[PDB]
Formats: C-alpha cells, sequence, structure tokens
C-alpha cells in the first residue's frame, strides 16, 4: 500500500540509527571499563552497571485513577490544607504535605465521583510545595483503608525509554499494607501526575505516634507504543530519599529483584530491608551521619535534594527483571525495627519519640550514582519491503 | 653543540622580555588610570541608583561582549541537524509562507511541522538566512542586516552545543575571549503540545537563539524553555573565571497572555531602576506590569515604535531598552540560565493578572521565543573594564 | 474653692495687663485690613485678584503636626497592607525608587480580607520610610490613615493638636470632617481607597484605580466639616473663604466641586468659574500652554508662568477659586470626572493628537483649606478682646 | 548766586572724583588680574582637601561686624533682659551661670514663657555691662550682645543691621541688612514657643531654642531666613554669584544640623563632610562629631587628637563641617535647623557607633550664622568695584 514510502524513509534512516546504536554501545562499554576502577569510591555503584531504564522526569504526564477507596474532592483537599497543623503554611501560600491533618478529609461530604487534581497550579499557581518548591506539581487524592488500593495509569509520557523502546504507559497499583501500625484507620494518597514524583502517603491526624508505621505496596508494569508490556532486563530502580532520623526509618522491603549498593551511601540491605542500616542520615555528627539532609552552612549538606550531587548518600537501587515488579516502601518508628540497645544515641534526643505516620517517596530510573551510562538507543531492525 | 639552538631561543626570549619590560610602565599606568576612572564613575552613579535606567547597585561591566558579527560557529547535537534546503522549504509553506512571499524571513511564524520529515536531516550543520540568494531579504532579527544561523531539531532533553570562534571584539576582565562553548538544552518541563523544537542558533553568539515548537496554532497553558550552559575561553584555550560579570538578560516581553522569563540561573539578579523586569520566586521577568503597549496592563511604554513617546523600547538602539531588561551578576568559569516563554496562566492565577479591556488573558500563544545572552547591559552609563592588571615579565635564565 | 478665687484673680491681673495691647493689635489690624480692601477694590478685575474684594478670617494654611483620629462604616486598612499594595502593580516601579506614587496605586491589592485592621493605622514617608518621596509634597513628610469604602460609606476624621489656624480671631482646636463616597460616581469598581492625611490642610487622596484607565468615569467625595474652638464649641463661619484649588482640567478630565454651601467667588483671570452649579475650568483647559485655550502649563518647564500647580507658584490662582461660606456646618463635593460626563464632544476644546474620549484614572487628590490663592488678600488674625471680669 | 556756590562745591567734588578715578580703575584692573591668576592656580588644586570643587572668587566680603547696631521688630514678644538673665540663672542653665558662663544651648526657655518676661521693645543681653568678662558659647571671651524674642510657629522677627564697617558686596559697601527670622511651622519640637537670640553682630547669626529642660525624640527646630543687602544709597545690592557660607552643620549619631529651602546652588568643599541630598545641605554620609565615630575624620571639639576642634571660628579645618551656596539677586533665603536623625532617614541607613543609640532624644536648639566667611582655603576676595567716571555738573 502506501507502506512502501515508509519503507523508503526507514531504509534511508537505518544506517544513521545503526551507527548511533553502535556508538552508544562503544561509549557505554568504555564508561563501564572506567567505572570498574572507581567502584569502591564514594557515589559509585559497587557492581558497575549501565542503566537501560531511562525514566527521570515526566512533568507533562496525564494521570487516570481507579480505586476501591474514596476519591477526594479538590475542594476537600484545599479545605483540609487550610486547617489544623498545615493551616500556618497554607496562610503563607505553601502546601506543606507532611503537615496535612487528614482528619478533615474523612467526612462523607468530601468524597468525589472521580479523581480531581490539586496542587500549586490553576488558582494556586505561584504557591510552592514541599515536593518541588515552586516547580508546579499536581496530584489526585484518594482516601484508603488498610488493604484498599488505587491504580494509576500514566500516559502522555515524553522522555522515558526502556532499552531504547519508548515507554508510553505505566500502570501502577498502590496498596495500603494492612500490617502498617498507624493509630488511625485511613490513609490519604496524593498521587502526583508526574509518575517520577511518586506518591505522598499520610495517616497523620495531628499528633505524633509511637511504634507507628505506614507502608505502601507498589506493583508496576511498563508498556510500549503498542500497549505491549516491557520486560525489564536488569533495569535499575532508584530507591532514593530513605531518610533515617534518630526515631524514624524510611525503608523498602518485600521487593522483586536484587539490592544494588551505592558505595559510601548510608543505605544498605539488612534482613530483606533497604534502609540506613548502621548510621542516621539526618544531621552531620548525629548518630554517625556524614552529612545533613537539609541545606545549611555545612559543606555537602542538603543531600535530600533531587539535584543534590551527594543525593546518593540516602539512595540505593534495585536490579529488576520481568514485566511485573513490586516493592513496599514506607516509614516506621525505629523501635519497630530494632531494640533501643542497638540504636545510635544522640545527646538530647529520645529514640522513643513519636513520629508522623506519613512519607513521600518515588520509584524511578533516576539512579543517584555518578557516571551511570544510560542505554537510550535500540538496535534497529532492517525494514521489510511491502508486497504489491 | 645544540646549546646554540637553546642560545637562540634564550636571546629571542631576552629581546621579548626587554620589550615587555619597556611596555610594562605604560600598561600599568593605563590600568591604574582606568581603575581611577571606573571608581569615580561608580561613586557618581551611586547618586543616581534610584533614577530610571540605572543599576540598583552600581557596578562596572568587565564582560565586554556586545558585537561579534564575523564569528564562526561549529555545532554538535544529539538531535538531528536540519538542511538549509529543509529550513527554506518550511519557510516557504504554512503560516510562514505569507512573509516568505514578501521576501521576509519571519521566524516567529515558522510552522516547524515541515521540518519534521526525515529527508530534512543533514549529517552536519548547514547555515541559512538573508545571505546568498536571499541577500536583501528581511528577517525579524536585525531587519535587513545580514544574519546567518544553523538549525537543529531537538526533543525534550536533547541539546545542541555551539563552539563560537573567530571572536574579534570581546574581552572579559581584560582577558580577550577567543572561544565560547555554549550548550542549549530543551527543558523537559516545557509545556508545548508537540514533541519537537526547532533551534536556530545564530553565528553571531550575541544574537542568541530562536527556539520554536510552533506547529501553526496557538496553545493555552503552553511554554518553551531552553537551558543555557556556557564557558568562555581565552587565547590559550584556558577557561575564563567570571568575576562579577554582568550578563544582560534582555527583551523579556510580557504580553497580556504570555511572559518571557529567565530562571534556574547561576549568579544573582541585578535590577535596573525603573525597569519592568524584576525577580520573583527565582524567576526574572516583568513581575507586576505588562510591557507590550502603553496603557495596557500597567505598561509605561510600547514595545514597538509608533507615535507615542518612548515607544519602540524593544530595539537594540532604544535608549529605554532597559525597560525590558535585567542582569545577572555571575562568577566562575561555568555559568547557566534557562530562558523561555510561557503562558501567563502557568505563572499566576487569573485573579492576580493585569486586566486589559478586550483581551483574554487565557489566550493561547505561540510556543516560540527569540533571546540572547550577552554583555550588552541596558543600564545607562555603566563603565567598562577593558584593561587587565599587568604582571611584570620574568627574566629567562641562560642555558 | 477658696484657692481658686486667688488663681482666677491672678489670671485676671494679667488679662487686665494685656487687654490694652490686645485692643491696639486688633484696632491696627482692622485699620490695615480696611486700607488693603480699599486698595484691592482698584484691582478687582486684574489677574489673580478676587472679583469681589474680601478679607480672609479663616487662617488655615498648614497643620503638619496635627493628630488624626478616624471612625468609619467601611474598613480600616493595615499600614502593612497599604505598603504591600504600593510595592505591587502600577506603583511598584516608583516604590522601588523610594517614591510613594499615590496616583499610581492599584487598590485591588487592598481588597483582600487580611488587609483590614480594627483601628486606623498611619502610613507615609516617615519611620522606616523617612527620606522617601510622595506625589503629595515631594520630600516633605506626610502621613495618612487609610480606609476602604463602598459607595455611600464614609469616614469621619477628628483633627486635633492644631497649632497655626484661627477663625474670626478664635483659635481652632478641633476639626471634624466627614468624607463620603458619592454613590453617583461612575468608576468601574466597587471600592474606594481613602488616604486621609494627618495634616487636614493636605486634604485627602481618593482612588478607585485598578490599574486601567476608564472611560466615562468619575470619583466624587462629599465633604462635611465643622470647626471647633478651644472650648469644644462649633465656630460659625462668617463669610469665610474656602480655597477650592488645583482643579485640573486636561483634554479628557475635569476636577470640580459641586453641591456646596456658600457662594462661589471668582479669581479674576483664573480658568476656574461656575457653571450649572459646578466649579471647574468652564471654558478652557489648564494643562499645557496653547492646548485647549490654556494660558499656562501646570508643571514647570520651558515656558514662563509654567508650574502653576504648586502651593508656592505665584500664578497658582489660575487653577483655583473660592467659596464664601457661613454657618457652623458646611459641605462641598469634590471629584474628578471624564470630560464626556460633563458636556458633549461638540463642546469640547480640540487638541491635535489627543482623544477627548480617552479614559482616565478614577482618582483625585484634593484639599479644602484657607490658603486662598488670590494675591494680597488681607488675613483677619486678631479678635476684638472682651474686658475681663473680676472673680468673687 | 546761591546755587553757583553749590555748583562750585559740586565742581570741586567732581574735581576730586576725577582725581581719584585713575587710581580706582588701576586698582580694580590689578585686582581682576590677581583674581584671575589665583583662580587659574586654584583649578589645579580643586580636588584637594579644603578647596572649593568648582573654583570661584568671593565677592561677598562679610566676616566681622562687632560694632553693628541692631533694631528689631516682631509679631511675637520681646523678652526683657530681666527675664533672659533670670532664666539663665535657673534650671539646666544655672550651673554654667554660677561659673560666669552663658551657656546658650543649656538655656531652659520655660523661664522665658511667663508674662512679666515681656518687654515693649528689644533689650540686649550678653557678656557686657555688669557681666563683662563672662564667657558665652558663641565667641567665648569676646563680648557679644543679642536681643531676644519669644515666637510661636509662623511668627517672626525682622532685624535691621546698620552701622556696618567692614563688609562689601561686589565692591559696593554694605550699609544696611534687613533679615527676617521665621519659625518654620513644620518644626517638630514638643513645645509651643521658641526663644530667638539675635546677635547685634549679624555675622554671628542667631540662636534658636525650644529646649524646655528635657531632650526630645523625633524633634526638630527650623528657622527660615530671608535677607536683602543694601548699599549707602539705600539701594538693594543684587547678588552676583556671591558665596554664602553654610557652616557649623554638626551631625551627631542622633542629630543632624542642615540647611534647606534655599535660593541659589550648593557649592561643595572638597573633603568636607557636608554635601547636598534631596534639596538639603548637611553631612550626607558620615557623622562629624568624634574622630573614628560614624566615619568622621575629626573631632568637633578641641582635645589631644590632631585636627580636632574643627568646629572653630579660626580652625584651619573649618571646611570639614562647611559648604557654600552660590546666590544671585537681591532677595535670598534659606531655612536652617536641627532635627533628629530619625526624621531624615531610617535607622537602617544610619552610621553605627557602638554603644550609642541613634534614636536618642536631642535638645531642639541650634546656633547658626549665614555670612561670607567661606571656609574653603585660598578663596580670593573681590574688594574693588569697577568705577564709573564722574559726570561734570552743568
Ligand atoms: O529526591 C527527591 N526528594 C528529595 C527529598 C525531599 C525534599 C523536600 C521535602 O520537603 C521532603 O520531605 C523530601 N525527589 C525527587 C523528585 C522527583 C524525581 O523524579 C526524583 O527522581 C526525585
Ligand atoms: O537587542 C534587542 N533585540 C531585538 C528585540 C526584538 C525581538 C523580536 C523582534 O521581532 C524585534 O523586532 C526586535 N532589543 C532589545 C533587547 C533587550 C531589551 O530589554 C530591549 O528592551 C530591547
Ligand atoms: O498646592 C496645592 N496642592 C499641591 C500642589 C500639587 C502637587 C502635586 C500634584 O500632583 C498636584 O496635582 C498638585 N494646590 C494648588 C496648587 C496650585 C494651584 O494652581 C491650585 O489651584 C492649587
Ligand atoms: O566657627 C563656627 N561657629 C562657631 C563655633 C561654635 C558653635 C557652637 C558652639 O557651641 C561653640 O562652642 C562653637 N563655625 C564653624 C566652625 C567649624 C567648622 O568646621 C564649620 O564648618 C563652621
Ligand atoms: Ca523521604
Ligand atoms: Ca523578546
Ligand atoms: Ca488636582
Ligand atoms: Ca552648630
Ligand atoms: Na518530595
Ligand atoms: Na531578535
Ligand atoms: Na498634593
Amino acid at each position: 500500500q502506501a507502506d512502501l514510502a515508509k519503507y523508503q524513509k526507514d531504509l534511508a534512516d537505518y544506517p544513521v540509527k545503526l551507527k548511533a546504536y553502535e556508538d552508544e554501545q562503544t561509549s557505554i562499554k568504555a564508561a563501564l571499563a572506567e567505572l570498574e576502577k572507581h567502584k569502591n569510591e564514594d557515589g559509585n555503584l559497587t557492581e558497575p552497571s549501565a542503566q537501560n531504564l531511562v525514566y527521570d522526569l515526566e512533568p507533562n504526564a496525564n494521570l487516570s485513577l481507579t480505586t476501591d477507596g474514596k476519591f477526594l474532592k479538590a475542594s476537600a483537599v484545599d479545605d483540609a490544607f487550610s486547617k489544623s497543623t498545615s493551616k500556618a503554611k497554607y496562610d503563607q501560600k505553601i502546601l506543606q504535605l507532611d503537615d496535612l491533618d487528614i482528619t478533615n478529609l474523612e467526612q462523607s461530604n468530601d468524597v468525589a465521583s472521580s479523581m480531581e487534581l490539586y496542587g500549586n497550579f490553576g488558582d494556586k499557581a505561584g504557591w510552592s510545595t514541599t515536593v518541588s518548591n515552586n516547580s508546579q506539581v499536581k496530584w489526585g487524592s484518594v482516601l484508603l483503608e488498610r488493604g484498599q488500593s488505587a491504580t494509576a495509569t500514566y500516559t502522555n509520557l515524553q522522555n522515558s525509554y526502556c532499552n531504547g523502546k519508548k515507554i508510553s504507559k505505566i500502570v501502577y497499583k498502590y496498596t495500603v499494607d494492612p500490617k502498617s501500625k498507624f493509630q488511625g484507620q485511613k490513609v490519604w494518597l496524593g498521587i502526583f501526575t508526574d509518575p517520577t514524583l511518586g506518591v505522598f502517603a499520610s495517616a497523620y491526624t495531628g499528633q505524633v505516634e509511637k511504634n507507628t508505621s505506614i507502608f505502601i505496596k507498589n506493583e508496576f508494569t511498563f508498556y510500549d507504543e503498542d500497549g505491549k508490556p516491557i520486560n525489564f532486563d536488569n533495569a535499575l530502580l532508584s530507591v532514593a530519599s530513605l531518610n533515617r532520623e534518630h526515631n524514624s526509618i524510611e525503608m523498602a522491603k518485600d521487593y522483586s529483584g536484587k539490592f544494588v549498593k551505592i558505595s559510601g551511601s548510608s543505605i544498605g540491605e539488612k534482613n530483606g530491608m533497604i534502609y540506613a542500616t548502621d548510621t542516621l542520615n539526618f544531621k552531620q555528627g548525629e548518630g554517625g551521619s556524614r552529612w545533613t539532609m537539609y541545606k545549611n552552612s555545612q559543606a555537602g549538606s542538603g543531600w535530600d535534594s533531587s539535584d543534590a550531587p551527594n543525593s546518593w548518600y540516602g539512595a540505593g537501587a534495585i536490579k529488576m527483571s520481568g514485566p511485573n515488579n513490586y516493592v513496599t516502601v514506607g516509614a516506621t518508628s525505629a523501635t519497630n525495627v530494632m531494640p533501643v540497645s542497638d540504636m545510635p544515641v544522640v545527646p538530647g534526643k529520645d529514640n522513643t519519640d513519636g513520629k508522623k505516620p506519613n512519607i513521600w517517596y518515588s520509584l524511578n530510573g533516576k539512579i543517584r550514582a555518578v557516571n551511570v551510562p544510560k542505554v537510550t538507543k535500540e538496535k534497529p531492525t532492517p525494514p521489510v519491503k511491502p508486497t504489491a
């Protein structure tokens, strides 16, 4: 049919595609050869590896959402943000997600028929958030009980590829782990339209909680332009911003694939859990922490930043394969993880202090090790000429 | 005994040392006199810092970088080079065709859909503009003055790197600039509906770049943003560490429905007194008024020249150019800034916007922008630092 | 009470000692005033002279140290909020040059709910803004309290701590002055910012300006005032001359007074006259020399006689008139209006290059005081003294 | 025959004037040559300490009039020498009074506000008569006399100075000066009255005080000065680029002495603390009270330190606290006063002196003078008028 003109163009373009593929392969192999000489230096993967999951930022993605919980009205999200422990920041045109008291989301009058978006856009453009400051973020919100879930279909992806195949759709299921130890009965899930931004999960009702935890199970499958699942092939899933304070541990567990250590990172694997195993990582000098997670006077501080060079201090990876992968990410009181005997002691700070049962987390391909070569080009197949 | 070759070397170095030593007092006196003049000028400018067109904090300009019409441009990219054939063809069709048929290259009317075919791709950069068989044509850049640009087609995250050489008039803190390496990257946060961006990178580095995602229709809630990372090099190919250099961020147009801005920049914002341009939330733009038409949206002057006094401020010759300009004080060898255009609704709510009768602030805009980053600071009477403090020559030791 | 019949008798002794001096001062001031009026009757039709010669018994020119108290049925505005509004929108530019440009203030940023205060707060080029400039009196210090009013709403100002002002020789100790937004004003918004200056002779700035000029627009403030003496007793004006000044008329805008007690008094040669119960530039503009029949330019420039719109300008009278007033309670509405609201385009002066239908900002600065702009008007400062009474 | 005698005496007076005309003309031409050479020389030193930035001669010779006679009118109250002396003997003043010192800046004017303090005519007071040998803060051991008035805001006193002996303007002898002092209504002193001590020597200026014994925050006293100079014939003398010395503008950490609302143009002395900003002449950028404090180069009172005592009438570095006003025309004016620093600028903008509160209250008083004693160095004086040849009587 008219297939022969697309064959002509594909054939004219095949040598360029092939040379690009071979050049990138050459560069990747040279980069890995060099990285083998620094694999035990700070910020490097201990086992050198390329990244074939190019998946760092999708700010223009469109989000669709199903749930067996309740959708929340954007009105209700706004109202809850305007009250209780968040109200202060709300009055300074700041959306403080970790201060949101979800008690004001639990009325039945707050429930919507479909997902509605909220964030620092629209009539709140120019506000900033705790997620990306004044960069614009939008999220749909659901209210879940233990065991209930929300399924997010992200489309309109523009920058993400898997071993050179374009990722056109991501279907992600967030489930509230029933073994979570939060004192409340509901969880607010703010699912960002950008899938690389992950989710904010909160059972916070305005007071801190001892021996508490919130854990979200994540099951995801990636799809190409044909709606065909993409089988991961030693893809590197970035698990980053695993903060550990003196009284709180952010961790991942129950995951497919193999933990991948970043050399010099506080994050390691112990008893099937990925977290800061031996030191804190909140403030320099406290509990063996090398750097401060927020920015201040000290050099190397502010590592809990997406663009921070020493981001890797709070990050690790998971080597994954297959089309369906999963991992549970959450926050838990230190006492749930280990006895107080085993804990680092920080002068003036009680390890038994309560913590807010909330967490912001994301799972993407933005691996935090340095000089990780990306696999962006697929080996092209020769075009076939159509039959007349 | 081949200590004769070293002896000839030593003797010619000993004559060059003697000439350098003969010229050192003159160089030192010139440097000290320029320092005296600059300090007196800054002391004088401190008395006008709250008057129209003056820097809020008086400062000298040690980045002499306004004019390089003869520069040579080489270009790398991870996108696709565009043939001059293809650029011409795209200019000859669609929303651009009209002006093309009047022998005018209207860059902001170019529909880049006719640049997205693969037969349009070249293996190396090709130049296009109002020269050759199009000499005498007009462009929206410098009217009929001759301009040339190379073209690339990039997706989000892709980039083009421009090496400008053959520089003739540019200096930084008195060190002559011999090479500029400049990387233009398509910001993935751009909100244009397409997937491609045409970059026209002008051979004159002071002319900046034209970026366009325009496909023939305006777009609501749209934006195009280009990240710029640059390093300047001297005669020896050694990077030049900026020392409070003033990078002019100029012609930041704000219409009723669209804002041109700079953000994510190294250095600190430098205000021009009375300018529409200020800084808010880490972005440099017309924060509180428009600057398109006198009387519309609080703007003091009209950007195009007409009957009204002070109009045509969006020109290079315009004495009130500073009305649409600001600066960035920068230091270090590697500097960066993202410049772009975005629909007003992306920046602030309609509640907060200036109201212009008869014009919808939510109107779509073309996702394109022309911008340039140079040393042509638009404040008035800014003294230039042209002379570098000389080091005494060292005597060579005999062989 | 036995001690007071010695303090009143000691204060009587001094009152009796100065009564001859007070009486001599009164009688010569009377002589000088009568001679001045006799002379002025010979120039009453010369430029800058009152058409009907008259003395000024309202000494009321400058009260920079007066204290201002304020009630309202509108909303008080926080000084913080006023500052914030000045820092934004059409004023921001001048604000960043340490200038408070009152006629450029976009009052939309005063209409938020946090902007309201429980009591009047002062703002101006004082305090942490000392050394700043205003469009009111340039580098001189001015302070004003601010309210946000709807049509028909009002603010009442009590000025005390007056130091230099007198009425029929009687010292003025208190002025009560009510500003009301005329509901017939045609501005496009629903709110008006009132900046009421602590110096009552500086009047008020009224603005409905929202960042855009407006066609067929107007802002009008009703003024009802009563003056009080030391004993807190109202003072009955007796042909007092109220100066209605700086009535600017551009090609598209007319500043005027109307609905006033008393009778208009013309200054000979002034652009200002009375027509259809309104006091304004009746026949010519007064903005630029040669434009619309205007003799002089209101701002200072190249031309002789320019800069008439100044307190110290010798030809200020070109934009001023008077109102002869009597009684204790007087009133007048002052405002600005688009020329199209006053007369058809048929009747308007034609200025090449300028559209008479151009929109204008719905704001105005005005003041009503005793600084009559006619020349050589003798002032009545001395009261005829009453003989003291002896206590018993 | 009765008028042929007058024609003969006019013919001898013409004969005399004609005999003196060549000498007068040669003297004038020689002084013009000397002044032009001096200005040519001064232009090469115009940016050195103590020099006028734009070199100029001084044609207002007006330094010293100790024998001048003063007459005074007012719309306020004349003060008796009785009352001035009594007030000097009491309150914040009394101490210095007991050591035979008249300390004007310590005078509590509260004891001038009673009614038998009032006189029908000006009366003089000072370190003369039974107080000869006393000291004043004006000229210390030199004899000075002043008449005193009590004014409210807007009230004024007009001084006619005659019997002038040493002062000239563009070569014309000054025979009379009429000078009006008005209390600026914008003054912020807490009081309601001002004492004006107007010295018989017009070059000594005036002392203005609203001081009632306590310092005042956010305070100010300002006196408006309007003056016209007259020649032998009673004709006003039209100034022609005369230099009016605006001097002793002291700026402490909490107080600024300044001039404003002036006819003419400000003239800067190179290296002086005094400059012009927003139409006001004062120490614009540094204090000038004590060396090292607030950027001040020298100490205003005399002590050990070199260059100190600059606030002196003879001090060679007088120019450190001085500027000038180039004036023309017959009627000139300027308002001089003292004001709390907070009235001029925010504390943010103020020079910082450790241990000293910039918001401290100050006494609302000031001594100032406006004369021709220009404090820049080597300013050539213009003493000779171009003479006109006499005309012969008929
Ligand atoms: O790395 C992070 N998060 C920084 C930690 C943080 C910052 C501020 C807080 O207020 C806060 O609670 C936590 N964020 C990120 C975002 C998007 C990504 O695509 C991505 O790959 C990583
Ligand atoms: O240097 C320039 N560039 C030309 C701007 C322009 C753009 C598109 C056109 O179509 C056009 O005609 C002109 N003029 C300028 C720059 C910076 C300024 O702040 C400013 O106020 C004026
Ligand atoms: O002296 C005043 N008021 C202040 C002067 C002024 C300052 C800034 C302005 O923007 C402005 O409009 C007016 N009234 C006056 C002056 C001149 C007249 O011809 C007259 O009739 C009244
Ligand atoms: O010499 C004078 N005026 C009299 C000095 C004086 C004033 C008040 C006193 O209380 C006092 O004791 C002495 N004027 C002057 C002096 C020094 C200067 O640097 C300058 O610019 C001007
Ligand atoms: Ca975290
Ligand atoms: Ca532009
Ligand atoms: Ca007016
Ligand atoms: Ca002094
Ligand atoms: Na975040
Ligand atoms: Na251009
Ligand atoms: Na005014």
